[PDB]
């Protein structure tokens, strides 16, 4: 079972002995710190952590004893704050005396702004605010997946609009292939849910149950997929029977969309001779609601996509759309799901544009690039103490390392506001109390063991919309 | 609750319909596919997956109904194999009719070798082998963390041996700081445990319980830490009271090791004037068993380490060890825990060596670098079908994409052997049965719902030792 007393960085066990004596309040905040790309971030994922790990009776006698036993051996010393944890158990029935205020989930906020704050609500628990730093900071992951996914949606929207004149199908242009490529089952669910803030296509099934349990949608599910082959279902037929595999699969799935990986032996032969000649009659007969989606899966991504389109364009009837770009017939599409990250995505769509191919023709799958190849450094997600009260006096505190001004932190009590021009600003040093900038955009989402404000997945999706979608 | 029917890539739900008719066996294997770095891998983490997710009754009537209901919405159609899953429920009381063979955990094996194989044990469940691809392929993560951690240990060993003449303390030279920097609590535990295959220092407490539950150690715990400050326990004292904070902290922890982050405002001032003058009397009085460990945390990692050492060397009595390298007195050490990955680690120890500083003086902390900044591409961890039986006939199968020879997969039934020179070789096409290469080194680790062979964490550590440790 999960034990919050064992869910912190080891050294934090020792911090209750290190704060100034007579400290009654420790107040800390989280930001995606500005660095001297990724100018704005999607705030998403805190509600998951609040519900799964922080709410309700999270302290018990048994959990306190288990932590005491572990830390005795881990430190080879008795340094654990048993008294402090006992107090929470006795006084609050094991509920955390903490208040967390946060910007609404889905909100899109420029770098360098307060996203949430944490403070103790009982003077005895001054040490608790930063105990939970470690678990709260893991919100960096859904924030970063959601943000990077959104930035890819911006690229797709730009190129789809330019080559087609509209945004039809945008929400299915980047499919999550990352289940096998992430570090754990839990990460899979969290990451997939973050991608679904921006798109509707996922093969990472774990995301669906997470959204249903912690957020909720009006629709039965937040994400969708369609039938498709993998290399094993082609290669199992034997090297000389690739055509037989293709025919069997597209016939099994004749009335729904189906994707067929086509590079087991020779992608170019498969497109030109197998699909383009031998089995063409099974392709040209398909419904617009049930295309074949050809999937290359190796070679230089841009070079391969362009060559595949070039081949298909000569075996199938291509049209020129009203923007002047080439368009495959509606029963035939392509998905590139190898080597796709934000950089290569951009390279591929720009390459297609240069060769006069509409982005209507293609969709992308991304796995490791979408869900695993991300770190806390990308957006400088960071949690810092900005305000303490000692001997009844509040003091504004901060770090400001001489050799790195980028690591300077904010001072005092913080609040988030709209500017007169409709942008965002974080006020420091309690200046929000002057009420010169309208209402604080941070809302209490957690207090004394209870989740106090929640958002549905639908609301989050609404908040995270692109400007171009809004327009 | 976890549901194995919902723990696969969506498209695999549709694969049972795509294999050749009358296929009775699907046999697949995992390797770290061959491409100058990472020539050998540490096999670790499958035992966790087998126990947490695959063993025992993993199919229930309720789980089948849940999956059916989810997939109907996710695919907007009825494509889920209810019959196949009901078969497993009724015939085997929901135990998976699968056999997995694997190399022992902790084993260090060159790239491009079979590490584990999977096949179904009931002809009706031919589809099951690749259903569990997704969950098994997540073994990439503990393998990759353990491997990259071990590669860092090789660097540290080389330089510690050169500069000091021995390997004392090697096992505490790379400390895990990665708890906040990984993508989930589950990942935290898995990754921390993988690092502990090589070292004993961790702040990622989640790793301890995972090891205790799934592997086991003779010792009470597999990993250790010591008291230490964070920026908040320094900055909370106020900007003008950094000295007061330092004095309080080292006095509270006067007889155990303590690390104190010293760069809140000016690391060089902190080292030269606060530690080196104002509080020097509190440092030179400490026990060899209780050093102060000074922690810089910003600036260029190499330049900052070198400058910190130069400052301390002029304020404290430095000796020259038997190798001719400079050594701080035993009550004083440094830890660099900012910007550390395998590359910067190498740069720092080489720079220290060039400046005649012993590696005895320093330890490293690594967070995102150690546990998060890794992907499945680093070692090319991959699962592929190599052998099928259809119409009673076994066929060797494989992919071999024309544009990427590096993605070619192995053919037929596989086995792992010792060569005459004592190295590893993987035999394909069932050739292990020719008995020209002695016994198969893989062991059956899972069969029909039961874990059939397992390893303690102590044995895994022994298997993963460096050659230099063995010498
Ligand atoms: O083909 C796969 N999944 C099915 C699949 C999803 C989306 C698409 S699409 O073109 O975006 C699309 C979306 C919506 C409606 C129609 C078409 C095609 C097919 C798969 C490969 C793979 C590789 N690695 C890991 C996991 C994977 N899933
Ligand atoms: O200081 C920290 N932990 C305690 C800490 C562990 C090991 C060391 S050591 O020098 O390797 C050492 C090991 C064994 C015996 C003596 C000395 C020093 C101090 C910390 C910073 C941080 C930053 N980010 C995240 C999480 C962190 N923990």
């Amino acid at each position: 079972e999960f034990n919050i007393l064992l869910a912190t960085d080891s050294y934090k066990v020792t911090h209750y002995k290190q704060y100034p004596p007579n400290t009654s309040k420790v107040y800390s905040y989280f930001e995606c710190r500005e660095k001297k790309k990724y100018e704005e971030t999607v705030f998403y994922g805190l509600q998951y952590i609040l519900n799964k790990y922080l709410k309700g009776k999270v302290v018990t006698k048994e959990k306190i004893q288990e932590a005491k036993d572990v830390y005795k051996e881990h430190f080879q010393d008795d340094v654990f704050n048993e008294k402090g944890w006992n107090y929470i158990l006795e006084k609050y029935d094991g509920h955390l005396p903490i208040e967390i205020k946060a910007v609404p989930e889905g909100f899109v906020i420029p770098r360098g702004n307060v996203l949430f704050t944490v403070e103790n609500t009982d003077p005895e628990c001054y040490w608790l605010t930063n105990w939970i730093e470690t678990i709260l900071v893991q919100s960096w992951y859904p924030i970063t997946v959601a943000t990077n996914s959104r930035e890819q949606k911006k690229i797709l929207a730009k190129y789809l609009l330019e080559t087609s004149g509209n945004l039809d199908g945008l929400e299915y242009k980047l499919h999550d292939f990352g289940y096998r490529g992430v570090s754990s089952q839990e990460t899979a669910g969290i990451g997939a849910s973050a991608h679904l803030v921006n798109f509707k296509g996922t093969d990472t099934v774990a995301g669906l149950a997470l959204i249903k349990k912690y957020y909720g949608t009006k629709d039965p599910v937040p994400g969708y997929s369609v039938p498709a082959a993998e290399h094993s279902t082609i290669t199992a037929w034997g090297k000389d029977h690739e055509k037989d595999a293709f025919e069997h699969i597209v016939t099994q799935f004749s009335s729904v969309p189906v994707s067929v990986v086509s590079d087991s032996y020779d992608i170019y032969n498969a497109c030109e001779k197998i699909w383009g000649e031998d089995l063409r009659h099974l392709i040209v007969s398909r419904s617009t609601q049930a295309p074949l989606i050809i999937r290359p899966d190796s070679g230089n991504p841009l070079d391969t996509v362009l060559k595949v389109l070039e081949i298909l364009g000569k075996k199938f009837p291509v049209t020129e759309n009203s923007k002047g770009y080439k368009l495959l017939p509606p029963y035939l599409r392509v998905i590139q799901g190898d080597g796709v990250d934000i950089n290569t995505l951009q390279e591929i769509v720009e390459g297609m544009k240069q060769k006069m191919w509409s982005i209507e023709n293609i969709a992308f799958g991304s796995g490791g690039g979408l869900l695993q190849k991300l770190t806390r450094d990308l957006l400088n997600c960071s949690f810092k103490c900005s305000y303490v009260v000692t001997n009844g006096l509040g003091i504004n505190v901060f770090k400001d390392p001489v050799a790195d001004p980028n690591k300077r932190s904010k001072k005092g009590r913080l609040s988030l506001h709209r500017t007169p021009a409709g942008n965002f600003v974080t006020l420091e040093e309690g200046k929000g109390d002057l009420e010169e900038y309208g209402q604080d955009l941070l809302h209490t989402v957690f207090k004394n063991g209870k989740v106090t404000k929640s958002y549905s997945f639908d609301e989050i999706r609404k908040n995270a919309q692109l400007n171009i979608e809004l327009e």
